[PDB]
């Protein structure tokens, strides 16, 4: 409701929403260009994620290598559908 | 292109997220006056709060970057 609580899970929906819509596509451009399949999948994200971590960590950074990992499965497990 | 690049991508995506909403997730740890006794309790109903509009990858990213943030603030502080 109206409580504490509630206020700071809406402003979270409001920083999700604004997290999904500024990289999102940035996501399906990345994954256009690295043409994943199931047989390099896990490969490359151990890959890229060496990479990203070689600048450092953080909260930032795990949480654009989760939503990256998430959108990398859904896309191998989609373009295998036939 | 290569890995390298997308990695290198990710790095400027995760550096951008973390200025963006660090500071935010900080002004509300602060309202909410958490502590070791009731920080499960909050974090529930916060996701509760924020999961009744939908659930999309961002808010989930989201509820998890405030919650390591959250159980960081109980460690550190109580
Ligand atoms: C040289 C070269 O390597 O070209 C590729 C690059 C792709 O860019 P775009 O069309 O935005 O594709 C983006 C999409 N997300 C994707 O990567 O699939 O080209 C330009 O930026 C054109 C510059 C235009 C020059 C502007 C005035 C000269
Ligand atoms: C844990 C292993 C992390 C292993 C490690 O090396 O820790 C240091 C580093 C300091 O970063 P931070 O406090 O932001 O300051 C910049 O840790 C994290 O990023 C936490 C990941 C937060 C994960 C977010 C939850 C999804
Ligand atoms: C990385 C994201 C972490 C998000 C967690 C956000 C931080 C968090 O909730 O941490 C507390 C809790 C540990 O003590 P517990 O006895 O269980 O809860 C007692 C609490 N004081 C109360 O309200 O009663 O952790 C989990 O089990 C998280 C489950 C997941
Ligand atoms: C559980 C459940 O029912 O989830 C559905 C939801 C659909 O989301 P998305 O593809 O954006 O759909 C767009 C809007 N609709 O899933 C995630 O949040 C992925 C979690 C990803 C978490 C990343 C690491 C765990």
């Amino acid at each position: 409701g109206s409580s504490t609580m509630g206020q700071v899970g809406r402003q979270l929906a409001i920083i999700g929403d604004d997290i999904n819509r500024r990289y999102d596509s940035e996501f399906q451009t990345m994954l256009q260009h690295l043409q994943p399949t199931a047989e390099n999948a896990y490969e490359y994200f151990t890959k890229i994620a060496t990479s990203l971590f070689e600048s450092g960590i953080n909260w930032g950074r795990v949480v654009a290598l989760l939503g990256f990992g998430y959108r990398l499965a859904l896309h191998v497990y989609q373009h295998g559908l036939t």
